[PDB]
């Protein structure tokens, strides 16, 4: 196993990770190399397929022209995994579209055939031992898994010997329960991976650890002091939202209800759903209605970004904020979500001024709603800093870049390449 830690039976939480020694804020508890991993399609050409290094001048795979590498070594090392997609991409052509979940599951199957023995990524929890929640699956989820199984057979039958359908619904449910997405310093999606020992950790809305990535390596660092005997908890979800919203997401994606201090006390719920203080305050029924509206526009926008124009997307943000502002304060998390979505539309449109004015309204409430060390508030400071720097506002930029570094030093470690990059950005301008 891992030094200073141990696997244990967490009452009402199945298996978990327990500390056998003290850990201070910013200490690295452990690292876990990716068992299986996949670079997201939209990041091809930007990062090396094998090690996830973000570099200019990456070598293109001559066969498929859709895999990029640091050099010939990264290329040869990725071939046992790349071989699953190389020829299929050119033969299926435009028809090649398996979901990221399917791309990852294919590599797990390939890894199980090549390396059946326990890997260095499985010191405490093995891939085969993963929780699946098979018995909890409803018709909607079973249908989704069946769509994934059909795509797995459709695109990856060349090198893989598949187990029966029942073993594959168990596998896909394990991947849903235990899979990780890898994000960059701005929380932008890079890919998906399997980190078995990292999947041992249970959830808390007040976590004592944070997971970050150093290429394909997962790193676990304390964001609170951890004493011997204490369970080590990470957050599975976005902690901006009130208790009900967090537990709806936790029940839906992870089949459990959280009972952490935050969910029990609901301390942050009041400010998260802050109401405008006005002559004749809004009635309880007016609040519940606005909240119902808010959750519906979130869903509406999520669907809309796939097919609506950037001006239509901003229109939804601006109009929903207008309707909500009659009842809701600007610091209210539903206003924040729409402002964050509007900021993203500006960034894509390269409207740096527009992005900056949204970010400026988001950062103070973010700090108030998120825990002391948070990747979401670090990433927002970083975005804000780069916007200021880009728009020639160097003093405001250096200040925001340093605010981001202060959180990142705890979460990513002092020596993290993302911090060396940000420091080079402070140096240059
Ligand atoms: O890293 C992520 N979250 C942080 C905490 C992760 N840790 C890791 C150990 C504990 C928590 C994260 C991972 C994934 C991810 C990565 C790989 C494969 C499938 C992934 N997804 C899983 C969720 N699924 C949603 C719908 C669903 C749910 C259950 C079922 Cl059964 C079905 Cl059918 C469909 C979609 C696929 N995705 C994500 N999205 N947002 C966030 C996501
Ligand atoms: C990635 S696994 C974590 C390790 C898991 N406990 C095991 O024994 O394999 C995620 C699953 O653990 C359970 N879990 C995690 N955090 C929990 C919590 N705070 N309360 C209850 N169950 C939790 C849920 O069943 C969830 O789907
Ligand atoms: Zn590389
Ligand atoms: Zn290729
Ligand atoms: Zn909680």
């Amino acid at each position: 196993g891992l030094g200073g830690l141990e696997r244990f039976c967490s009452p009402g939480k199945g298996r978990g990770l327990r500390a056998l020694q003290p850990f201070q804020v910013g200490d690295l508890l452990f690292s876990c190399p990716a068992y299986a991993y996949v670079l997201t399609v939209n990041e091809r050409g930007n990062h090396c397929e094998y090690c996830f290094t973000r570099k200019e001048g990456l070598s293109k795979c001559g066969r498929c022209k859709q895999a990029f590498y640091c050099n010939v070594e990264c290329q040869k090392e990725d071939w046992p995994m790349h071989k699953l997609e190389c020829s299929p991409m050119v033969v299926f052509g435009e028809n090649w579209n398996p979901s990221e979940t399917v791309r990852l599951t294919a590599r797990i199957l390939a890894k199980q055939k090549i390396h059946p023995e326990r890997t260095p990524s499985e010191k405490l929890l093995a891939v085969k031992e993963f929780e699946s929640h098979l018995d909890k699956l409803d018709n909607e989820k079973k249908d989704l898994i069946q769509s994934d199984i059909a795509a797995l057979h459709h695109f990856y039958s060349k090198h893989l010997e598949f187990p029966d359908n029942d073993s594959l619904v168990v596998l896909f449910a394990q991947v849903n329960c235990n899979g990780f997405t890898i994000e960059d310093e701005e929380l932008s999606h890079l890919g998906s991976a399997i980190f078995p020992d990292v999947a041992l950790m249970n959830h808390s809305c007040c976590p004592n650890v944070i997971v970050t990535y150093k290429g394909t390596l997962a790193e676990v660092r304390a964001v609170q002091e951890i004493k011997p005997g204490e369970e080590v908890f990470t957050s599975y979800i976005d902690l901006l939202y009130p208790t009900e919203d967090r537990n709806d997401r936790l029940r839906d994606s992870y089949f459990f209800t959280c009972e952490c201090q935050e969910c029990t006390t609901k301390d942050k719920d009041k400010a998260k759903v802050e109401i405008r203080k006005l002559s004749d305050p809004p009635k309880a029924e007016a609040i519940r209605d606005m909240v119902r509206y808010a959750r519906n526009v979130i869903e509406e926008f999520r669907r809309a970004k796939h097919y609506k124009s950037p001006s239509e997307l901003l229109e939804i943000c601006e109009l929903s904020q207008e309707k909500m502002s009659s009842v809701f304060e600007d610091s209210n998390v539903y206003m924040l979500h729409m402002m964050y979505q509007a900021m993203g539309v500006c960034l894509y449109m390269q409207d740096w001024e527009g992005a900056l004015q949204y970010g400026q309204k988001i950062i103070k409430p973010y700090s108030k709603h998120y825990p002391l060390y948070s990747l979401n508030v670090a990433s927002m400071w970083l975005k804000l800093g780069r916007l200021y720097m880009g728009l020639e506002h160097k003093a405001a930029g250096e200040k925001a870049l340093k605010k981001a570094i202060a959180i990142m030093e705890v979460a990513h470690g002092k020596d993290h390449p993302y911090i060396s990059e940000i420091k080079q950005e402070i140096e240059s301008h």
